[PDB]
């Protein structure tokens, strides 16, 4: 995946008008948008096709897929039917649950991103201790796309080590959660940024500013 | 605790609105509590919750396996309760802050959180099983009252019941299609969740009636 400016917008506004307006305001800076349940549950799955129609951007569906294999398969089918290019899946529920998602993605020409270690404090309780193993599991399963934590660059670096330089790694927790864009891009291919852009008085200027700060990395 | 008719919750994971409504209507005399998940919601919209409420006298548990950071969890719970769900299922593996975010919204909005402890599928053995006793204990410490545990592992379901105590509410999927037994599961769970064994049956009503007949002495 080739992400413009190494910057993925996390569009977690919950109103269609605002989400479309803000995305439009930063469209010159990005070609990849992560849409999650805050927007989808508020406005419907049709929002994905609307983003494709208006912006042509890639859409990563951040659905943290975390069920049994049979249910995971159904979730992935519904998500790809709506036009998502990729889906984010949890590894904590185990290999069969991940494989179910990989199968549907292959069938529909899409990508699975595996969440390895989350960026919030609670991730320390259970996720962090399993994260290296979840990454190795991804490698064993042939997962090529991973998500790791901007808030812990030492952990992000370890995850990069496990998956290798050929795998694609994206990283949320930049800005609002405390992560630094440039430091994160030492290890991740792209950063995910939500609030620092979409809650800014001037989202375009916020996006521009982040990009300016990492210009030598582009 | 919610009073689940016949100790039986329908897992309505059909993905077509017409089929989901037909099957649910056919079993409505047996079941007053329906679990609606992402297979149906992502196919038909959050308004499917409204339609179920309108058509049937059923409580709705939104099985959304909520598993994000606190800020995102809060938004998911708000949208879900806004749409009319009585309760939402959340994961514990993302940790206490993530669970607390859901509890806070549920408290504010007058709804309920169910905490997934150990899942019933084979993959649950890899990471979830080893965390599950602590996830349950974390739930107790946080004041969680409602829990989900695995029909497929009676020994684990029994231990999780012990951890959460007899006063907590425990529901259990994995019955039927995944191998779990209704009666054995109800030794520990307040109610069983059944999906495919009912909704893929030639006669879903007869399937539900048969399950209920088999546990009649436990009602
Ligand atoms: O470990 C994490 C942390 N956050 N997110 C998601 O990335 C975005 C971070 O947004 P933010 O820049 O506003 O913090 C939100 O959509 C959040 O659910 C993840 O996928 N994984
Ligand atoms: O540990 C589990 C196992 N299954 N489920 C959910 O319960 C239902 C089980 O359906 P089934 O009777 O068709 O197996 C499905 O909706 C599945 O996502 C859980 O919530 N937790």
């Amino acid at each position: 995946m080739d992400v413009m400016n190494r910057l993925i917008l996390a569009m977690d506004l919950m109103n269609r008008d605002d989400a479309l307006r803000v995305t439009g305001e930063v469209r010159e800076y990005i070609d990849t948008v992560k849409i999650g349940y805050p927007l989808v549950l508020s406005e419907g799955m049709d929002i994905i096709a609307e983003f494709r129609k208006r912006f042509g951007c890639r859409i990563i569906a951040d659905f943290k897929v975390a069920d049994i294999p049979e249910t995971n398969e159904k979730i992935c089918r519904a998500t790809f039917k709506a036009g998502a290019d990729a889906i984010i899946v949890h590894g904590f529920p185990g290999a069969d649950s991940v494989r179910a998602c990989l199968n549907v993605a292959e069938e529909m020409g899409r990508e699975v991103f595996l969440s390895t270690e989350m960026s919030h404090p609670g991730a320390e309780m259970f996720i962090q201790g399993a994260a290296d193993e979840i990454a190795r599991m991804g490698v064993d399963l042939g997962v090529k796309n991973y998500v790791g934590p901007s808030t812990r660059p030492e952990r992000l670096s370890r995850l990069r080590e496990i998956i290798g330089q050929d795998s694609f790694l994206i990283s949320p927790g930049v800005g609002a959660q405390g992560g630094d864009p440039g430091e994160t891009l030492r290890f991740a291919d792209a950063i995910i940024v939500g609030r620092s852009i979409y809650l800014a008085d001037n989202p375009a200027a916020a996006a521009a500013g982040i990009i300016e700060s990492i210009k030598d990395l582009l």
